[PDB]
């Protein structure tokens, strides 16, 4: 069902050294319908040797060194690819991550706007370079350079497989960096396809390389390798951990998207159904497999009863169908160790004395796949691992609050820090807590919408710095001081012994 | 000689915990000349914890989430006190950690300066706020708030006291965070003048907190305390591991401004009086304790004789003496460890087969202190130890080479990458060496003039990120984006329960 491709490496297709691979299952039917290269060290050091030869080739001058217009012109050319390709590449985006069709079709529309975004990135570079710098002496002159940081190792998750990886490939590729990336075991179809992409549009060979394989047999060694430059990162908390210890003994720069547990603040002043349609959207879209998803709804205790009924109403009208039939709105989950994994979550909630307020059971129209119900838990209390750790699978919990204070305080009773979300008609009420909840992103009036013009990030536990936005690109880069002394005047400090 | 403080926590003076102190040893003297608080994990969690309550008070209104205009006002005064106390500042400076009084009233000059471009960007920061987000989207708005990113921990070197504690605070306070400061146990005296100006300005208790010790007692607690939001380090290669390696478990964010091994590439066409003070001035100065020090010559075989000759006759002419007398040009190192390590290093090199052409002996007129000559070093070859390590004294290497391709694959023979030279009457070929050395900071025909107006950073075992310029202080912001709605239409992605 999903074309049988290679390894990506130096702008040709390679089997890997081992010759080991994985299957692609697919989560409707838990069927195979194909099978992914499984990279090991080796293919990693040839990658990474291949992104080093073409960052150094001819001075830089064909990709590195050249002007960002360049670049530019390969990068709009993926994205008119991408849009040529939209219903082949979505349909294999919800074939190997079970996301349903019109959430693939959505990510694709995104995959090209942001190579679309960053070619201008990429021709906005060529008026940054040599920026002058106003000095208190005029005895010296100093301008700035933007060079590529070098080769960059991208490490990225299958809930929007070919949207993480072009949210790191395209600045990466803008700045002038030559890339490996390592997408997930999980779901590596589509990003195999941006690599015919690439051959078919002509991207210069070892810019961009392609290594899939399991997290500690081809992330591991990429990330820890010592001709890396600098590792980004998108992925679990606990694997962010082991991402910057790995690069600590070569003091190797990194940036860290991790996990969250963000919450959603719904006042008593809402529209409860425009209101009710956000917290859904919130915590079930892409399967409840969002990294930013408002997990934790905090209900004013004078509409709760109310709104909780309004969303039993709205989830039980979901329609949970295989992804690629028409009208779906909620597929099944990527594997199953993630399905198993909520099954848990979703069993040691029960056994803390938490409420399964609907769902927490399999559709009952469908026996086959990893499929879960939209799930709404109650009766939560603080201590609970529902309330503290990431689900990722259509799981809302629901506590209840009756002052804004206390709305503040729960919503950052969390170890992590990457969005928040406040529902309120009191428009000085939603900037109180766009300023209190601590985190990268705060949604007003809704739950989710992520631009590529905006940056994106979290604090604490959802890990540091800020990709996409007008300084996505700066991330690539590494700045330059060149500073001059014009005076023909000696220094003066020592004593000239003449 | 010097003042008796403690430890400043929550705008007190306080004991450590444990009661114990560290001495202050006199570099040119070697004699004892105060005490230190030699602070603990303890001590760390009340700074920490103080930092945290001030960041916190009153919704953040009286500070963190204050006016930048307001912190300003605290900065300038800061600023003003440095002046007003310069040559008793500066005379403390040379006490504690040995550089040539000029040297530390250079310095006390670019603290009130760097006080005051920080309290300029906490005023730009104001007009920064709110900054709106053009989207393909009608039905949505977006603005960004640029926040602290909340209690930051600070870890300083002894090679310029005052000044790198001042790199770091400047900038986080200007940000709106509160700070933990861990300055060296090596050389504490003016950042605990520092904390009384702090009093005497009436900066808000917690605001910044100054915890003294040694480093895995104090410096270590703090690298991995909880409830540090970002670690900001300034030291070794060897320490940035550690300080990396510790921040892993919390995902803590951290910038690594580490260690060098700076080349400084010196062509034929040039004037060599002018070409020699420079390459001097990037290696002795400081008492050659200079992170960025171009303590590699990479100098043109066709002058290099000529060149090596007169180093050595204005080597021979640096008055070597007490910091605090008249005319002093080099002082002794810092300590005694440091003394024997760059002892152990020109014994190495002598027994790796290299040329002492000058210096590698301590000055025969003085008897006392960790005083060694200006050293240059000749007949270099890559592989030795004093090639690719830094040696942290006053010691210069000397590599010739003959084509601008062999210049630059020795330029980059290191790996580090704070900064690097290029001397040469020809602008293109110094607009070459610029774009192919790899590095944060390249001078062109000088050594070392380092202006807060720019950022600083390194690259591979020099560490990663920048400091200073106009990006300086959002090391210390977290952007978040505010992202709205305005459409009255429903979302209309899900359905709507009508079915019967
Ligand atoms: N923008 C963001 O912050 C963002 C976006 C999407 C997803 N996420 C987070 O991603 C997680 C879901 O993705 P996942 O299940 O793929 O996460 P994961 O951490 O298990 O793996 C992510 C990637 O890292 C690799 N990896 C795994 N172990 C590794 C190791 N030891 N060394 C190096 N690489 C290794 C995997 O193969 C994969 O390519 C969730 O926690 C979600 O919140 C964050
Ligand atoms: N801008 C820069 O890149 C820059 C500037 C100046 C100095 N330096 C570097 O600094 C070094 C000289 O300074 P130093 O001898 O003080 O360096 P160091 O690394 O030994 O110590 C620096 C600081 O870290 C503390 N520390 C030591 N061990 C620690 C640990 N285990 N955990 C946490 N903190 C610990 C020390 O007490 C001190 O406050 C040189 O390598 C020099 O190149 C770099
Ligand atoms: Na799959
Ligand atoms: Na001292």
């Amino acid at each position: 069902m999903v074309p049988l491709r290679q390894l990506f490496v130096d702008g040709e297709w390679r089997p890997p050294a081992q010759g080991r691979r994985l299957p692609v299952v697919n989560p409707t039917t838990e069927a195979h319908i194909g099978e992914i290269p499984a990279g090991t060290a080796e293919d990693v050091d040839a990658a990474v040797a291949a992104a080093r030869a073409a960052l150094k080739r001819n001075r830089g001058r064909d990709w590195a060194r050249a002007p960002g217009a360049v670049r530019a012109k390969y990068l709009r050319a993926i994205a008119a690819k991408v849009i040529e390709r939209k219903p082949e590449l979505a349909k294999l985006e919800a074939l190997d991550c079970g996301k349903p069709y019109d959430e693939a079709a959505w990510d694709m529309d995104d995959v090209a706007g942001c190579f679309e975004y960053f070619a201008d990135q990429a021709e906005a570079l060529d008026k940054r370079q040599n920026s002058p710098v106003s000095l208190p002496m005029e005895t010296f002159k100093c301008h700035l350079r933007r060079e590529p940081i070098g080769v960059v190792g991208l490490i990225t998750p299958w809930n929007y497989p070919l949207l993480m990886a072009t949210w790191k490939i395209a600045p990466a590729l803008a700045a002038g960096c030559t890339a490996v990336l390592k997408p997930s075991e999980l779901a590596s179809v589509t990003c195999l396809e941006l690599a015919d992409i690439c051959k078919e549009v002509g991207l210069p060979s070892g810019v961009l390389n392609i290594v899939t394989g399991l997290g500690p047999d081809a992330g591991a060694p990429l990330s820890a390798h010592p001709d890396v430059d600098k590792v980004a990162f998108t992925g679990s908390f606990e694997t962010g951990k082991k991402i910057m210890a790995s690069a600590a003994p070569m003091v190797k720069p990194v940036t860290l998207e991790l996990g969250g547990k963000s919450p959603i603040v719904v006042f008593d002043d809402v529209d409860i159904d425009k209101a009710v349609e956000w917290t859904l959207f919130g915590c079930f879209w892409t399967n409840g497999q969002i990294c930013s998803a408002t997990s934790r709804l905090l209900i004013h205790t004078k509409i709760a009863k109310k709104f909780n009924e309004r969303m039993v109403a709205w989830a039980k009208n979901i329609k949970v169908s295989d992804p690629l039939e028409e009208g779906c709105r909620l597929g099944p989950v990527v594997s199953e160790g993630q399905y198993e994994k909520i099954k848990k979550f979703i069993s040691n909630a029960k056994s803390q004395g938490a409420t399964i307020l609907t769902g927490g059971v399999r559709p009952a129209h469908l026996e086959k796949g990893f499929f879960i119900e939209p799930t709404i838990i109650t009766d939560i209390t603080t201590s609970m691992e529902i309330w503290r750790e990431e689900v990722f699978g259509p799981v809302l919990c629901v506590k209840e609050f009756s002052t804004e204070d206390e709305a503040i305080e729960l919503a950052n009773d969390t170890q992590y820090g990457l969005a928040g979300a406040v529902i309120s008609g009191d428009r000085e009420r939603c900037q109180r807590l766009s300023e209190e909840i601590d985190a990268g992103c705060i949604w007003v009036n809704c739950s989710q919408p992520c631009f590529c013009q905006a940056p994106w990030g979290g604090n604490k536990r959802s890990g540091f710095g800020r990709e996409l936005g007008e300084g996505g690109i700066d991330n690539y880069l590494s700045v330059k001081q060149v500073t001059e002394y014009i005076s023909d005047e000696p220094w003066g400090w020592y004593q000239s012994p003449s």
